[PDB]
DNA sequence: GGCGGCCGCTCTAGAACAGGATGTATATATCTGACACGTGCCTGGAGACTAGGGAGTAATCCCCTTGGCGGTTAAAACGCGGGGGACAG
C-alpha cells in the first residue's frame, strides 16, 4: 500500500503521461486561441463595436525561473 | 317424391405379442501346460574410497518485451438480397 494508495490518490497524474504528449500540440494550442479570439469577437459583436487586443495573459514576477528553464535545456543538451 | 347428412357395418392394415431357431452363456469332467515356488548359483549393484568438474549461486549488463499511448486506413460486424445446396422424401 506505500506504492498503492499514493499512486490511487494520482487521477490526472497517471493519465498526464499522454494527456500533455496529446495537448501540448501545434493544432491543439491552434485551437485553444482561435477558441479564445472567436469568443472575444462576437462577445463584442453582442455588446460594443472595438475589439480588446489582449487574450490568454502571463504573468512573470520571478525571475529565477529563465534560469531554471535554461539549466534544464542545456542539461537536456 | 328426390337428395344431403348421419351413423352403423364390414374391409384393411399397423402393431403389440407369443412361439420357433440357432449361436452362443454357463455347469460340471477332465486334461494340461505353463505358473510360480524352491534351489542353486553367480554375476551386477552397493558400501567405501579417490578425485574433479560442471552447476548453484552471486554479480553484471544490456536487451527486449510489456505497457501505453494517438492515427489511420484495413477490416470485423450488422444487415439486406438472394441463391444455390443439405437434407427429407
Amino acid at each position: 500500500e506505500q506504492k498503492v494508495f499514493f499512486k490511487s490518490l494520482d487521477h490526472l497524474g497517471l493519465t498526464f503521461k499522454q494527456a500533455d504528449k496529446k495537448l501540448l500540440t501545434t493544432k491543439q494550442l491552434i485551437s485553444e486561441i482561435s477558441s479564445i479570439k472567436v469568443d472575444q469577437t462576437n462577445k463584442k459583436i453582442h455588446w460594443l463595436t472595438p475589439k480588446p487586443k489582449s487574450q490568454l495573459d502571463f504573468d512573470f514576477p520571478d525571475k529565477n525561473i529563465f534560469y531554471d528553464i535554461l539549466c534544464l535545456a542545456d542539461t537536456f543538451i
